[PDB]
């Protein structure tokens, strides 16, 4: 299959990706653009390659976290619109229109500012800018209607920045509870409401996380922002509960038996702190992934890995870059197996979603934590490359 | 000050690191030579530079976790020895004979098949091989006295590969109670005068990594394994107490206030499941840190930040790429201002080791996870560089 030095790598099925994409098409309204969401090096998955697929199979924009991780898509030859999400200091406001990334802005003071950096270079080539209006996430973003009049003014008076989108972020639409996001979902709207009646004509408006997409597609207004159901995932139980759109799971993160072992001889210690004794026949494959790759060392005596299709327990303490699991009394088992740590194998299943309910934590967390030192491996076509 | 995009960064003291190395070098046998352990990308201080610095100051060899981290460093001008802990596929032997990287293995069929491949290149260089005893790590190395002597000889009998050294490692060293590690140094010591018994000369013998290069230094015998110590951290509260070596720390992680804001329209939640509602005249702040980055999501509403020499409250949920802090009702704190996430700022501290046990976990598991999404400054005499 594939060769490694060290043999833990990950599998992004970009056919998964292509389906995600197709049945969020297929849910909210025609004529609404998609941005997918690749930031966290594409929510672990690897932004590059995710986002190259995305635009290719119904994708208009991207998003990133910053200026950095736009640059990485621009050098991938990549020449869609990439929005950053969060705060980019006035430092990089030179940096940014060079390398023609969109930033979000939601303050007078940094517009002009902005504005004055890119006068004194005197370039040609704009800043784009998105406005972020903060309806209860209270993150970034301006959040009484008047201060956003003047953030839009200041921004139209700028003549080396070219406003080209408007958006807000939900809190709490995967929630059972609807309350808080029909009451922001009302106060944007309202807030655009005033600023039309000022006679200001809107660019890209945008509110629609996955939840919302899925839960409100009504509410995705010119472009949504596809970020975990792109990777075959959903933002909740409750969502996925409400059956609504089918997503399959992109990654699937897998290695090879690095040694197997009867454990025939004291003492039976297995990892450190000595937490699991092995019995004298009892048989304990090691592996090359660790709690340095994000596979949490919580998982430590509790979780469990895919050999020969069935559930094997982690036996001992995760360490920094192995684990060892039980295969059982003179369980069967070689140097080389191939084993799923997140994904399927034969009928058996270990997803995301259970692990980070074993750790009481979210997908979102389990898969953009996954190390850069794992090799990602992309399949299309139902075949694997770079 | 430091130029950034998103205003997130690691410093990494390296005047801290030649003082650890230099309090652990006077701590253990004067001439037992230091392995300083560098896998995992240093325990996410960067391995190159730490690398770098360790050989200057003390360390004459260094350790990985892979040949593909062993390759980094000499891409980087690293030409020491580099010892791989971990097991190496053969598909990397011819490889890893070219990077001149020392391999681990403990296995007779595989020592064959490595000094065949190279055997078949006529290689001119030979592999530098470690063999891993197990004495109750239970995870990878031979396990008896006999099968020890039949590794050995085929190893002895592979021209094409070389002996170079021979270690275990400890599984509770860094427990009060020193049973299991004294029988794991009685073992190790019977095994390795069973081979002198059969005029088997040793190379480069090693067992302690830091737990034990502090509470047992007359296990040293060649060679430590210096690994959390050298980063100035302590492998557990008993070895701190025991007062041995004084360590400094040597990373700290900080960024820039995004944004502040007084929460005084409605609704006043924040972020994601709105588990904060602020007070009216309560001053939020957003900080460019999330848990891609490696900051724990059960830091949500939990952790602290320090900010103008005090502690301040992670305030609602952790989100990807964001945090958010309470500075109180009437704050003090700009857009721009400097805040300490782990590590020192005047009077107060967060320290790694705190943050470790808050999320019941261990401080390689918070260094060893930070992203590589942000970016590593090395401070060396008093001065700043990236
Ligand atoms: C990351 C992000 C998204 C995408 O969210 P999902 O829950 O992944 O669909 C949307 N909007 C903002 C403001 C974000 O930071
Ligand atoms: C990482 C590692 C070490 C060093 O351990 P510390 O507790 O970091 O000093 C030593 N030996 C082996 C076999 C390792 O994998
Ligand atoms: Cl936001
Ligand atoms: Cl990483
Ligand atoms: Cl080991
Ligand atoms: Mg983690």
């Amino acid at each position: 299959m594939i060769k490694l030095c060290r043999e833990v790598w990950i599998e992004v099925n970009l056919d998964a990706v292509k389906k995600n994409l197709r049945a969020i098409r297929r849910h909210i309204p025609h004529k609404s653009k998609i941005m997918a969401v690749v930031k966290a090096n594409g929510y672990g998955h690897g932004s590059i390659e995710v986002a190259r697929h995305a635009l290719e199979h119904g994708a208009s924009e991207l998003a990133v976290a910053s200026v950095e991780e736009g640059i990485v898509l621009r050098k991938a030859g990549i020449t869609a619109p990439i929005l950053v999400l969060g705060f980019t200091s006035l430092s990089c406001v030179k940096k940014s229109a060079a390398w023609n990334i969109t930033l979000s802005a939601f303050q007078v003071d940094w517009m002009k500012e902005a504005n004055e950096i890119l006068e004194k270079e005197a370039s040609a080539n704009r800043l784009a800018i998105h406005i972020n209006v903060d309806t209860g996430m209270g993150r970034l973003g301006v959040r009484t209607k008047e201060e956003l009049l003047e953030v839009v003014k200041a921004l139209k008076a700028s003549k080396f920045l070219r406003w080209t989108g408007i958006f807000t972020h939900f809190s709490t639409a995967d929630e059972p509870d609807t309350t808080l996001t029909k009451l922001q979902h009302e106060k944007f709207i309202s807030f655009l409401s005033f600023l039309k009646k000022q006679g200001i004509e809107l660019p890209t408006v945008h509110m629609c996380n996955t939840a919302a997409a899925i839960a409100f597609p009504e509410f995705s207004a010119d472009m949504i922002r596809l970020g975990i159901g792109l990777y075959g995932l959903y933002p909740s139980a409750y969502i996925k509960q409400l059956n609504l759109v089918k997503l399959e799971p992109a990654l699937s993160l897998k290695a090879r038996i690095a040694y197997v072992k009867t454990m025939r001889t004291e003492p039976r210690t297995v990892s450190y702190g000595a937490t699991y004794i092995a019995e004298p026949n009892e048989v304990i494959a090691t592996l090359p992934i660790g709690y340095a790759d994000g596979y949490s060392r919580a998982l430590s005596n509790r979780g469990f890995v895919l050999h020969r299709g069935k559930r094997v327990p982690v036996a001992g303490r995760v360490t920094m870059d192995m684990i060892m699991v039980s295969l059982g009394e003179n369980g069967e088992g070689k140097q080389g197996d191939e084993v799923v740590i997140y994904g399927k194998q034969k009928g058996a299943e270990i997803s995301v979603d259970e692990v980070a309910e074993m750790l009481n934590t979210i997908n979102y967390e389990v898969v953009s934590t996954l190390s850069r030192r794992i090799p990602r491996f992309y399949i299309r076509d139902g075949e694997i490359f770079k």
